[PDB]
């Protein structure tokens, strides 16, 4: 990613996109009977496996140590799910497209205590993306920045190796920055609009962090899933052999 | 701020800076006997009055409705205190300069259950600012962006007035973006370093949001202060008469 062109980064990021999954419930059966958090939790957990696959395809990520890859994903996984959700909801004003067969409005969020607060922030972010006319090429840049940025300030250590890792990450972030500006210039924005648009995009990332933090707080009162530490579960998924090569 | 030059914005922001306050404790008396959270809370509350004064001097802020000014400050006050703290700690490696007479290391943070976690993030942010060689002119831009950005996605409404307000804020943020790039160009960074440095600065704001969220979670288990709603207290401070004109 530090020798990749802007064009090569964009195509690698587009190539790495995960699939859109469906909610798993019998569509021949009634709805009051479904647990909305059960449905949402089951969806999010299935997405997580595809998120690791994606992460490994972001330029520069697998050059990191396994521990650092784990750390970054443990820090960013809910931000990554949420930016994905806001992106697929953009063309669905007033609703959240959790899955193609699970499109929910704010009143359906009231179904779970404390959830409408989260729904309302996601919906607002979706509206901001639509208003900005966010582009698919810009979106994949933003999602990769979330992956690389959100945990880079909290690694414990400052070993030599740790210092090298942080350097590499900042270097990859720099290339994604170069890519976003390249995208915008190719689109014919002026120099001034480029830097303004870059700032507008990066400041939305502060809101997505906010939503992740509040959603983690909200999740930690429900059942959703807290068995086996997330780090261990991530480590397992990430620590693959090369036997099915 | 939408007709202010880059130079005029920078000088208005420098002119608006709040003073550095001292911790209030008898320096002739021992320390084990002081409540660290009492000291910290008393300091932070005294800063808040100066924060409103400052906010009113940020270009474009008082053109907002009183309700919107309240909202922005209710959303950003801890981010604003924290970026201030990390800025005055930059030249004090391993320590947090809460006040000139209150410089604390991570081990002094262990004094309060769950506080060392927060200290360690603040310290890391301070280290990142030092490594970036953040400049006083850049800092005041970042603090004003925090003020205008952190609550602009969560206003309830979407009245006409509400829509106009959001427009004005995005317009002011755009000018601060223009100011940061101006600063960097005047410093002789290349076009490419400008946009890279702008992105590095704006991504730190995602970490400061993170620290605010975690600190709000941590504060909500202690005594610190929760009497009278923050909105009302802010409204009072902000809703000034013009009699002492
Ligand atoms: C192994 C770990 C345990 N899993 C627990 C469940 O996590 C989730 C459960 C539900 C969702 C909720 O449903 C989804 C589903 C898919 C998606 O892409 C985004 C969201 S966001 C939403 C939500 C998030 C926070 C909140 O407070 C309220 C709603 C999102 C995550 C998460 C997984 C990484
Ligand atoms: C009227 C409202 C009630 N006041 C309650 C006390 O708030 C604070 C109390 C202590 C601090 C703690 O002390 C300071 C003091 C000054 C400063 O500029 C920054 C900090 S940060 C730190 C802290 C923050 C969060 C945390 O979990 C642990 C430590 C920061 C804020 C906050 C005020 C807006």
């Amino acid at each position: 990613a530090l020798s990749l062109t802007a064009d090569q980064m964009v195509s690698a990021l587009l190539d790495a996109e995960p699939p859109i999954l469906y909610s798993e419930y019998d569509p021949t059966r009634p709805f009051s009977e479904a647990s909305m958090m059960g449905l949402l939790t089951n969806l999010a957990d299935r997405e997580l496996v595809h998120m690791i696959n994606w992460a490994k395809r972001v330029p520069g990520f697998v050059d990191l140590t396994l521990h650092d890859q784990v750390h970054l994903l443990e820090c960013a996984w809910l931000e990554i799910l949420m930016i994905g959700l806001v992106w697929r909801s953009m063309e669905h004003p007033g609703k959240l497209l959790f899955a193609p067969n699970l499109l929910l409005d704010r009143n359906q969020g009231k179904c779970v205590e404390g959830m409408v607060e989260i729904f309302d922030m996601l919906l607002a972010t979706s509206s901001r993306f639509r208003m900005m006319n966010l582009q698919g090429e810009e979106f994949v840049c933003l999602k990769s920045i979330i992956l690389l940025n959100s945990g880079v300030y909290t690694f414990l250590s400052s070993t030599l190796k740790s210092l090298e890792e942080k350097d590499h990450i900042h270097r990859v972030l720099d290339k994604i920055t170069d890519t976003l500006i390249h995208l915008m210039a190719k689109a014919g924005l002026t120099l001034q609009q480029q830097h303004q648009r870059l700032a507008q995009l990066l400041l939305i990332l502060s809101h997505i962090r906010h939503m992740s933090n509040k959603g983690m707080e909200h999740l930690y009162s429900m059942k959703c899933k807290n068995v086996v530490p997330l780090y261990d579960l991530l480590l397992e998924m990430l620590d693959a052999h090369r036997l099915h090569a």
